[PDB]
């Protein structure tokens, strides 16, 4: 004769990632660290760039 | 990790030509440029031909 069974059952979670790069260039960084002195004609399209 | 990449390239214009020929015959050269000196009735025909 038989009886009836309950399965118990348990999962773990995985972790996983991702990643993006992003660089930037030595002028670009000297052109972005201005701190309101540079505004010439002709720095500003280069910082526009 | 891997960062974009971006691409520059460069064409340049290639020049052709097209050439066709026109033929005028010397006996019609003088019927054209008589200068106002013709005008009977037979060289009018040979003008219009």
């Amino acid at each position: 004769v038989d009886q009836p069974v309950h399965n118990y059952m348990v999962k773990r979670i995985h972790k996983r990632s991702l990643s993006a790069a992003f660089a930037i260039a030595s002028e670009a960084l000297s052109l972005l660290s201005n701190t309101y002195v540079d505004g010439t004609e002709i720095d500003s399209s280069l910082r526009i760039r």
